RNA sequence: UAAAGAUGAGACGCGUUUUAGAGCUAGAAAUAGCAAGUUAAAAUAAGGCUAGUCCGUUAUCAACUUGAAAAAGUGGCACCGAGUCGGUGCUU
DNA sequence: CTAATCGCCAGCGTCTCATCTTTATGCGCCTA
DNA sequence: TAGGCGCATCTGGCGATTAG
């Protein structure tokens, strides 16, 4: 048959070969269809497939992601409003309604302008009252009056939108800034019970609290500067855990159980400070202390007169930016003239220009201003501010990230607190306003759905909707973690119906200890071949040296059982090795934790106990650990809750239960861990057993045992190519008669990566046979193959390739892979050579590029300002692009070709035409279902419906003189034309690119720098050949003429400097989008082709995926 | 073995757009001189219904047939030749 | 006057949690 | 003998411009 085919998959191109007919590529006759009479069409079997790269679902998840987390504010907003409207709607008229009627204009609006209050004097008077929220906050903090229900709705809506990072556990308080200067207390109360009185250096608190806090790799040499005398305990880290928190672990000093390592500030430290107290101080003020550095760290107050510190810092940053803005004001139109206007009268440029109503940022400004009070007299004393990046401070920043939901809590709690006498309707929903604020759902619970979603799995243990407060009635909050981790951990491969078990489960862990140890045997001295340990002292081993000491065989077990041996001695062990890989770790820890042993030795309450160890593998909060083990707290409560609960295991195995000891034998009546404990004189392990002859293991295992295939990671872009790569072959198989294959050849996309799988597709397929005996031959090969080998045949033969050309050197590559594939198999080199130097000389190779339907995104993200434009489109159907807009540069789908009437000019008699029209992507789903109502309303009418064709991008269009055009966009084209180069200047032009690198070390330089230096009129012969054909097919002639005169000037350097900027003049011959490049000094700009009227009277071709089945329409016989 | 990604889940801080923050003085304006600037609301793919505190940018893509559809179909041969596929003979 | 040319512009940074797969090691083994 | 299994160790859009 001679039908070896090859292929070479990639990121974005695949190639492929149909045959190798005396290691050769085969040229064959096809006939097309369509209204041209042509039929003598004789192509090769060539070809190359090129697509768009496919890009991963990080960026979608993303956005989902966000607009998940809007939708959850909006709703944070609505319950909010829930709450106030059965008293706002009795002291306000429409004042949400005006609240979400913002946007608009007034000719829009319909109630009012002023979104606050809906008056101008009042809207004036509040604003000079509070020039920022913030004032408005401490006002409502320390006002110990009653206030309007709009201003303190304004305070809480603040909070609730801008809440908070949510990582620090337990609660601040916000009055703590004053035990900032209770440093040097706490210090001496841990010397007051200490026993040696350490030293320390007063007045240097705060500095050192701002230095360790600079120094944040420094802090060691920090703290050994701050604490003079006894600093070991320092450099060890309790002074960093009671001022920054205990980040490592070392012990310092001990004196609490075996060290103190409990957490500082978390959920696990209030239950950590139970155990570090009971081997019971300093601990009670370090908290407060770590409460006070942090504060101290963004919350700059010296002086606590006031409860609401991060009111009272932001308003002490407007009142510095003021004065000093009034002191630079007064200052430089003082001194300097002819700056004024550019500083303070400008939009357009940086500085104060482009700081509060421009486009320029805080780093800019600076870099922009720092030249001009450089020069001045009376200056440094802002150059200081701007060394500490505190110039001219603006409140709504990036800074303020770290500000803490406590924080935002406590503050919210002290309004609450403070006005909760005046308001009795919110004094009852204060909690569950605070819940508003703390409510988050967790992370193992997801989305709230239905089944209809193919993210969530939550079970719902009542059927209610969902809200903040009614999160534990409704939600079953274990199933939901149980069926979180379930969802995403793989099954058991020889049986996938069942889950498999955690890796340090009892049952588990136990049958690979017996299956190390019943492979570990014993040799005797009369007889050499060692026999298997087996017996009862299988069992015997395990109770008195396995259930004794954590990781008995660590060269330890060797004299253990030596010494049980001691009169065994005469025969030996012949075990793995001193140290054997599984243990009891399991077993022990919860040995050490329970004080009984009998029932954990009696073998039996192992179902309880595989719960037990599923509960701590699985689950992680203390409190949904603890309801699930509540079942066993009749007995486990008072001696093994205290220490249980904080055991938690990490690891998930690849064996399951029903495998494990479910599947037994009816012959014996035993399961596998009893042919384990009894197999006899042989003992088989589990591969053994899985697999024996004449066990019923396989049968019951090939029971269950009998486009899904190509789920293999690997980045979701190779998946593409791989399926396009099956598509291919699949569609060739049709057309090459329908004979089977000779073999297969595919390339790289190491080979433990998805290309092994991927050879295992193409078996599947091709292998198609009976399963008896016609499946156990093999009437196909599949072959994957190493890249050195082509890369090292590349260079010995003389087929060199530069990218920049043509793309026929991705086909070029899938042949040399077939071939030298082929080539390894027929004789168990050849003649090849001037076959392959024919076949990559050829100009007809069957370069396709993947018609694509576009999707994504439907224009740029950019809100750009209004204009009088009709590029612009609605954000929201509710506005208007002319007046707010923003959204123009949609991305199209596909374009159509229509033939209608249209009427125009003044005369309104109605004109013939012939159109291209592209579709949007927001625009496709509403033409596919209303085609002949949409394109008569867009402006076409009496339009015949049969003669309609959809093209997608990359259409491909011939026109005169062998001419071909691409449509990427609706009306820009792209070259669809290839230079067929031959293969003398290519073979020249890679040596001139190599003229001082990778010539050749065994005297092969010289060779290759004199060829490339007597053969330099290929130079001009290439700029010749890129002439002719940029005449004919490209059509670019006055870059052409510029790119002459650069060549003719630039001949001073003209040997491979050249060479090199002659490569990127391919640039302008390559296929697809034209690219602007550059030409040693000039710069050529590139040519775009915006006439796409001239394809409407040429040839339409479509195409097969592999290219050898064309039709042909010829649209001047439509018009 | 640490990194490395690849998947889902829960949260922050900006940015943009429109709107609200009464501009004054002398001049026909031409404009000129002058105060002033730090904040807030709404939206954050149009939208879809199953009306969920859910879904909407990943992956799927030649025409001509029969299928409402999953799909199943669909168009001879060999030598001699190369400028983006031609010549000739057998052949039915 | 309506169609080619030229220059410019494209939404962003941090946290927390889980699973699985890979650069590279064996031990006990098995099928084709 | 290869292949598997269990456990660990940039390129289309758009406004301003020129111009055939």
């Amino acid at each position: 048959k001679k039908y070896s085919i090859g292929l070479d998959i990639g990121t974005n191109s695949v190639g492929w070969a149909v045959i190798t007919d005396e290691y050769k590529v085969p040229s064959k006759k096809f006939k097309v269809l369509g209204n041209t009479d042509r039929h003598s069409i004789k192509k090769n079997l060539i070809g190359a497939l090129l697509f768009d790269s496919g890009e991963t679902a990080e960026a979608t998840r993303l956005k989902r992601t966000a607009r998940r987390r809007y939708t959850r504010r909006k709703n944070r907003i609505c319950y909010l409003q829930e709450i106030f409207s059965n008293e706002m709607a009795k002291v306000d008229d429409s004042f949400f309604h005006r609240l979400e009627e913002s946007f608009l204009v007034e000719e829009d609006k319909k109630h009012e302008r002023h979104p606050i209050f809906g008056n101008i004097v009042d809207e004036v008077a509040y604003h000079e009252k509070y020039p920022t929220i913030y004032h408005l906050r401490k006002k409502l903090v320390d006002s110990t009056d009653k206030a309007d229900l709009r201003l303190i709705y304004l305070a809480l809506a603040h909070m609730i939108k801008f809440r908070g990072h949510f990582l620090i556990e337990g609660d601040l308080n916000p009055d703590n800034s004053d035990v900032d200067k209770l440093f040097i207390q706490l210090v001496q109360t841990y010397n007051q019970l200490f026993e040696e009185n350490p030293i320390n250096a007063s007045g240097v608190d705060a500095k050192a609290i701002l230095s360790a806090r600079l120094s944040k790799s420094r802090r060691l040499e920090n703290l050994i500067a701050q604490l003079p005398g006894e600093k070991k305990n320092g450099l060890f880290g309790n002074l960093i855990a009671l001022s920054l928190g205990l980040t490592p672990n070392f012990k310092s000093n001990f004196d609490l159980a075996e060290d103190a390592k409990l957490q500082l500030s978390k959920d696990t430290y209030d239950d950590d400070l139970d155990n570090l107290l009971a081997q019971i101080d300093l601990f009670l003020a370090a908290k407060n202390l770590s409460d006070a550095i942090l504060l101290s760290d963004i919350l700059r107050v010296n002086t606590e007169i006031t409860k609401a510190p991060l009111s009272a810092s932001m308003i002490k940053r407007y009142d510095e930016h003021h004065q000093d803005l009034t002191l630079l004001k007064a200052l430089v139109r003082q001194q300097l003239p002819e700056k004024y206007k550019e500083i303070f009268f400008d939009q357009s440029k940086n500085g104060y220009a482009g700081y509060i109503d421009g486009g320029a940022s805080q780093e800019e400004f600076y870099k922009f201003i720092k030249p001009i009070l450089e020069k001045m007299d009376g200056t440094e004393e802002l150059l200081v501010k701007l060394n500490r990046e505190d110039l001219l401070r603006k409140q709504r920043t990036f800074d303020n990230g770290s500000i803490p939901h406590q924080i935002h809590l406590g503050e919210l709690h002290a309004i609450l607190r403070r006005q909760e006498d005046f308001y009795p309707f919110l004094k009852d929903n204060r909690e569950k306003i605070e819940k508003i604020l703390t409510f988050r759902i967790p992370y193992y619970v997801g989305p709230l759905a239905r089944g209809n979603s193919r993210f969530a799995w939550m079970t719902r243990k009542s059927e209610e909707t969902i809200t903040p407060w009614n999160f534990e009635e409704v939600v079953d909050k274990g199933a939901s973690a149980q069926s979180f981790i379930e969802r995403m951990t793989n099954f058991d491969k020889n049986l996938p119906n069942e889950k498999v078990l955690p890796k340090h489960s009892l049952l588990y862990e136990y049958f690979t200890v017996y299956n190390e140890l019943t492979k570990v045997k014993y040799v005797t001295e009369g007889m050499r071949k060692p026999a298997f340990l087996s017996g009862e002292q299988k069992k015997a081993i395990v109770d008195l040296l396995f259930k004794t000491n954590r990781k008995v065989t660590v060269k330890q077990l060797k004299e253990d059982y030596f010494k049980k041996i001691e009169c065994f001695d005469s025969v030996e062990i012949s075990g793995v090795e001193d140290r054997f890989n599984a243990s009891l770790g399991t077993y022990h820890d919860l040995l050490k934790i329970i004080k009984d042993k009998d029932f954990l030795d009696n073998e039996e309450n192992e179902d309880i106990l595989e719960d037990i160890v599923l509960t701590l593998t699985l689950f992680e909060d203390r409190e949904m650990i603890e309801e699930r083990l509540k079942t066993y707290a009749h007995l486990f409560d008072d001696k093994v809750m205290k220490q249980l609960k904080r055991r938690r295991y990490t690891g998930w195995g690849r064996l399951s239960r029903k495998l494990i000891n479910g599947i037994r034998d009816k012959q014996s009546g035993k399961t596998i861990l009893d042919f384990l404990k009894s197999d006899g004189f042989a003992n088989r392990n589990f591969m053994q057993l899985i697999h024996d002859d004449s066990l019923t293991f396989k049968e019951d295992i090939q029971k269950a045992q009998v486009e899904h295939i190509a789920n293999l990671a690997g980045s979701p872009a190779i998946k593409k190519g791989i399926l396009q790569t099956v598509k291919v072959v699949d569609e060739l198989v049709k057309v090459m008669g329908r004979h089977k294959p000779e073999n297969i050849v595919i390339e790289m996309a190491e080979t433990r990566q998805i290309t092994k799988h991927v050879a295992q597709i193409l078996d599947s397929r091709m292998n198609t046979k009976y399963d008896e005996n016609d499946k156990l031959i093999r009437e196909v090969k599949v072959i994957t193959l190493k890249s050195k080998l082509v890369s090292d045949f590349r260079k010995d033969f003389q087929f060199y390739k530069v990218r920049e050309i043509n793309n026929y050197h991705h086909a070029h590559d899938a042949y040399l892979n077939a071939v030298v594939g082929t080539a390894l198999i027929k004789k168990y080199k050849g003649r090849d050579f001037a076959t392959v130097r024919k076949v990559l000389s050829m100009p007809q190779v069957n370069i396709v590029k993947k018609t694509e339907v576009q999707t994504g995104g439907f224009s740029k993200e950019s809100i750009l300002p209004k204009r009088n434009s009709d590029k612009l489109i609605a954000r929201k159907k509710d506005w208007d692009p002319k007046k707010y807009g923003g959204f123009d540069s949609p991305t199209v789908a596909y374009s159509v070709l229509v033939v209608a009437k249209v009427e125009k000019g003044k005369s309104k008699k109605l004109k013939s035409v012939k159109e291209l029209l592209g579709i949007t992507i927001m625009e496709r789903s509403s033409f596919e279902k209303n085609p002949i109502d949409f394109l008569e309303a867009k402006g076409y009418k009496e339009v015949k419906k049969d003669l309609i064709i959809k093209l997608p991008k990359y259409s491909l269009f011939e026109l005169e003189n062998g001419r071909k055009r691409m449509l990427a966009s609706a009306g820009e084209l792209q070259k669809g034309n290839e230079l067929a180069l031959p293969s003398k200047y290519v073979n020249f032009l890679y040596l001139a690119s190599h003229y001082e690198k990778l010539k050749g070390s065994p005297e092969d330089n010289e060779q290759k720098q004199l060829f490339v230096e007597q053969h330099k009129h290929y130079l001009d012969e290439i700029i010749e050949q890129i002439s002719e054909f940029s005449k004919r097919v490209i059509l670019a002639d006055a870059n052409l003429d510029k790119v002459l005169s650069a060549y003719n000037k630039h001949r001073d350097k003209p040997i491979r400097e050249q060479a090199e900027n002659i490569i990127h003049l391919f640039t302008l011959t390559n296929l697809g989008a034209p690219a602007a490049f550059k030409y040693f000094d000039t710069t050529i700009d590139r040519k775009r082709y915006t006439s796409t009227k001239e394809v409407l009277d040429a040839t339409l071709i479509h195409q097969s995926i592999t290219g050898l089945y064309e039709t042909r329409i010829d649209l001047s016989q439509l018009g």
